[PDB]
């Protein structure tokens, strides 16, 4: 018997810091999180039957991080969707176990690559059971690191998901997703030797987000400035929100010529950078904030929204009849949008929809201005160096990551504007939303905040840093006149950080709060070895990381 009806602390806003145990801050319910438990613990499984073979498959590939995606923070809240995803995960390990050619000789396997259930009531059972649940790993460290683990991979997974839309892919990345899993269920591993796993999952987090730059700018070119308008037109529109580039095109597609305007919301932002979304008259500007004001925002949108990846809230019953789901995301009574064989989509009933909306209602007016993706930014470079070198941009500030509801972040926009006029803040991911409308102006031209995209942007953050150091001819990345005062939410963000620390990143600020899953020993490496520390005050901040 599990002791709590649920427990689930992968997200930033967990229950007193500690953990969800009777219902999801995010609104995620027991039995849905007892359904997201046992969709990993079916993944896992299917991990250690295919590692046992020695291959994959591409269909097995795409359902792993697809099923990992299903359990990011705020992606599915429909049980039924996740029952249907345990059963294809059983139905693909079935499938491979009986392609083995020592069947019986391998050593007894864990019980997730065994389990079995032939009935919805049987799969619940097992959901409710208290060896899928996070606390089955008894020792608290190595249960800190496993989860660690597990929550940079889940980021991973998400990212590979895009990629993989759009037509790429990386064998050893999935080659690494399956050994991580596997370790999680392996007791003969020491704390030293999921440590070392910890660390090269921030070494394929690094992979999986050079591949989705790259699939992202060979498919829809390499952002570029672009000055985004805030305002709203006079017709009826749809807005989609979340990070998949490929819904967004389909859909402008779509609705070219029809009298709808599109919009974008929260990590759907960047799509205004990339020159192949810049070319449609109907692409309106960017609608809101960060998703966490999606309730509001999205009822005074007036037309329908399409939600392509986390964030989803779950919606008010304003607009419930106009939101829709597609990917992996997932809430009881939400239309899907229709998808074929091929990963093509069909927006007609959202487009016929949104022809009987009435059009936004305004909610502000003026510009974001935006692109400064890692192209952009080497094409800027002399201007870059040139102001570094005369000391008119004293310090860059990575104020990257995820935004998310606790008043505590109101620490960030006082952070941006409490910093001296010759610093730069350097951004990607939703945490922009907390300063990227403060106009802060712009050092010789160079604005103060440089927004490089989404979270998976954080990529060129690196690759400009990297490019920095090379210039400077310096022997470690902090030597360069960076700070990184960083917002997590989601599991993406753990998988950023982790591609920071492999890099070499050393004191990262991390906030508003530090990780529930963060054991106390295994805080302590982060601070000792990492220099990580959780934010303070404003005042306090500004003093240690400028002006000290
Ligand atoms: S995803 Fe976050 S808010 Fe939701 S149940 Fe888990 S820890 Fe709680
Ligand atoms: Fe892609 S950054 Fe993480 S929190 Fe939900 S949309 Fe935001
Ligand atoms: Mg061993
Ligand atoms: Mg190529
Ligand atoms: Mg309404
Ligand atoms: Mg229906």
């Amino acid at each position: 018997m599990r002791p709590s009806k649920m427990f689930c602390y992968q997200c930033q806003e967990t229950a007193k810091n500690t953990g969800c145990t009777i219902i999801g801050v995010c609104g995620k319910k027991d039995n849905v999180a007892n359904l997201q438990d046992l969709l990993v613990y079916t993944v896992k499984g299917l991990a250690v039957v295919r590692e046992n073979l020695g291959y994959s498959n591409d269909k097995t590939d795409r359902y792993i991080v697809d099923a990992l995606f299903t359990t990011i923070t705020n992606v599915n809240f429909d049980d039924k969707d996740i029952i249907e995803k345990i059963k294809e995960g059983l139905a693909l390990r079935e499938e491979a176990a009986s392609k083995s050619t020592c069947p019986g000789c391998g050593g007894d396997l864990p019980d997730c690559a065994t389990w079995t259930a032939d009935s919805d009531d049987e799969i619940i059972k097992k959901a409710n059971s208290l060896e899928v649940s996070v606390l089955a790993t008894e020792n608290e460290d190595v249960r800190s690191l496993r989860e660690l683990l597990t929550y940079g991979v889940k980021g991973i997974a998400a990212y590979l998901h895009h990629a993989m839309v759009l037509g790429y892919d990386n064998k050893d990345i999935h080659k690494f997703i399956r050994k991580a899993l596997v370790a999680t269920t392996d007791d003969s591993l020491s704390a030293d030797e999921l440590t070392a796993l910890v660390l090269e999952c921030g070494k394929y987090a690094v992979d999986t987000m050079a591949l989705l730059d790259k699939a992202n700018t060979e498919t829809y070119g390499h952002p570029e400035i672009t000055e985004v308008d805030i305002g709203v037109r006079n017709n009826p529109g749809i807005l989609i929100s979340g990070h998949d580039l490929k819904d967004l095109e389909q859909l402008l597609e779509q609705t070219k010529g029809t009298g709808v305007d599109v919009y974008t919301h929260s990590e759907m932002l960047p799509a205004h950078y990339y020159p192949a979304f810049k070319k449609y008259d109907h692409f309106v500007g960017n609608y809101g904030g960060s998703w966490w004001r999606q309730k509001e925002e999205f009822e005074a949108f007036n037309g329908p929204i399409v939600m392509t990846t986390n964030c989803l809230v779950p919606p008010a019953e304003s607009y419930k009849d106009r939101i829709y789901t597609t990917g992996v995301v997932g809430f009881p009574g939400l239309k899907r949008i229709p998808e074929d064989e091929n990963g093509n989509k069909d927006f007609s009933e959202v487009i016929e929809q949104a022809k009987k909306c009435a059009p936004p209602k305004q909610l502000e007016t003026g510009k974001i201005v935006g692109g400064f993706a890692h192209n952009q930014v080497l094409a800027l470079a002399d201007k870059v160096v040139e102001a570094v070198k005369s000391g008119a941009i004293r310090k860059f500030v990575v104020m990257a990551g995820c935004d998310g509801r606790h008043p505590s972040r109101e620490y960030y926009t006082e952070f941006a504007k409490k910093l001296p006029n010759d610093t730069v803040i350097l951004t990607a991911g939703c945490a922009k939303y907390r300063y990227n409308k403060l106009g802060l102006g712009d050092i010789g031209g160079i604005p103060r905040v440089l927004d490089a995209g989404q979270c998976n942007d954080c990529y060129s953050l690196a690759v400009i840093a990297l490019k920095l150091k090379e210039v400077f001819e310096l022997d470690d990345i902090n030597d360069l006149p960076i700070a990184f005062n960083v917002a997590w939410y989601e599991q993406k963000a753990v998988a950023v950080l982790l591609a920071l620390l492999y890099l070499g990143v050393k004191d990262i600020v991390l906030g508003p709060t530090l990780p529930a899953f963060l054991s106390p020993n295994v805080a302590k490496v982060l601070v000792e070895k990492f220099g990580i520390s959780g934010i303070t005050t404003v005042d306090e901040d500004i003093e240690r990381l400028i002006n000290k």
